């Protein structure tokens, strides 16, 4: 008999709001988020210490309508001998709803929250930081994102500004980008001369390109062209798959929209860790 | 108006089956089965494209009693100029039943695809595979794998033998592991170099790795100690999960139980790619 996983996920929320779990997404943004709060570098990760399973199913799957549709909790032990740091709690908050609602619903569950971690004796009053996952639905061929984190001081029970998750953007071309970063850019260039066999044409690529803890996150391109039928369109989806695989970086999540006469023709999907990339036609 | 995710999963008979979706493994696998089927390089992926929706839904959320828990469909196209090359279909089943049952239950849920993706005029015939997708269970700390594939000739009809999924998997500390994968053993050596540190005195290491296409996928690491209560464990759990993120390959899920006294006391779990392992005690 070995030792259970702690943190399960609860799928009704999902269903009711069709939304997509996002499960890699919504635990390694978390990370990402405790990452730059504090040194981790030493910290040992357990999972849901803290909050009552049953509470999490009060919050979670007893609702009718829900808005919230899961609670993770990652506690971070680091050091005079390994104790507690800090407490990272992901909600997920569904796809119908805005960004504001998902604020609005984060504060309330969180207090809800604040006020049960302590009351666990175990607790010792660690700094604790919600942010929210803002979930995309089942239809959608983005991801979920975190869109905001709060956190409450160590020894305090009040909850800050909802912030801005650290991550910088960029717009492609451009001198800024180009400048900080370089070689990232010169990997675009070269993704950009690949597609221009489709005969030797120059192809205008655009993009933004965001980065968590300066490595390229995510990658949005988007192409404007000529439609020829579903034939040439195909032959360009497998000269720009190949590309992003060819040229790009395999821990970035990037996406290419084709656009053509006020229209999104079809997008080419490399997940953040995917080993080959997908084609969705209009 | 951008276009939709074609390929959607159901949630309801993994309730039912208290199972995991584990989603990146369910379609990464099958991405990699297809690699060793043919020359994939060229080719490009679409989701879902022959099998009906309201069939899926009738195969799999229609059933009071599921074992059958999810099905996708990954379509294949490669050339004189680009058509379908091949179908590869990953079948869900639940964590409940043995991997008999679960071959069992792909045959049948099989014959019933082969049909219907017959019927479907727009497929050129191409041949078929079905891989079996074994889930692990809400509370398992292990991620549901594929364990069978079985194949449909190019023009026909008949399913072929249920065939082991292509991985070769060695015994560390083995002299075959170390002829066939230096670098990786020196890098888990290198591992075990780490937790030593827990005064110096030499710790055991044993694990089995597999490998697909060639590098390291999975790591499943034992090591038997003396018990000096929680304390000294989390110590240990620290110097050794920090030891995984320096050592060993990102790319790779990585797991360590420490067992003592015919128990296991802790589970170091580094997902295949997760920011950061996370600890699990008995």
């Amino acid at each position: 008999n070995a030792p259970l996983k702690e943190q399960k996920v609860i799928n009704t929320a999902n269903i009711k709001t069709n939304s997509k779990l996002d499960l890699a997404e919504y635990e390694n943004g978390l990370i990402n988020i405790a990452t730059q709060q504090f040194d981790t570098e030493s910290h040992v990760l357990q999972l849901n210490q803290y909050i009552p399973e049953k509470l999490i199913d009060e919050l979670v799957a007893k609702v009718e309508a829900p808005v919230l549709t899961n609670i993770i909790e990652q506690d971070y032990f680091g050091k005079n001998e390994l104790s507690l740091s800090g407490v990272m709690i992901g909600l997920a908050m569904s796809s119908s709803v805005s960004n504001e609602e998902a604020m609005s619903k984060g504060t309330e569950v969180a207090k809800q929250l604040i006020e049960a971690i302590n009351k666990n004796d175990k607790y010792n009053k660690s700094p604790i930081t919600f942010a929210i996952f803002k979930q995309e639905s089942t239809s959608s061929l983005k991801n979920g994102t975190y869109i905001a984190s709060a956190t409450v001081q160590k020894n305090d029970t009040n909850l800050g500004n909802w912030s801005t998750i650290d991550e910088k953007s960029y717009s492609y071309p451009s001198d800024e980008f180009t400048q900080a970063h370089g070689e990232d850019n010169t990997k675009i260039n070269n993704f950009a001369k690949e597609i221009k066999g489709f005969n030797g044409d120059f192809i205008p690529v655009n993009a933004k390109v965001s980065y968590k803890k300066d490595q390229m996150d995510t990658l949005n391109m988007n192409i404007v062209i000529k439609y020829n039928g579903k034939t040439e369109l195909m032959a360009l989806t497998q000269l720009a798959a190949q590309g992003m695989l060819d040229k790009l970086p395999k821990d970035a999540k990037v996406q290419l929209q084709i656009k053509s006469e006020s229209k999104i023709e079809a997008v080419i999907i490399k997940e953040k860790n995917s080993d080959k990339p997908f084609v969705s036609f209009l």
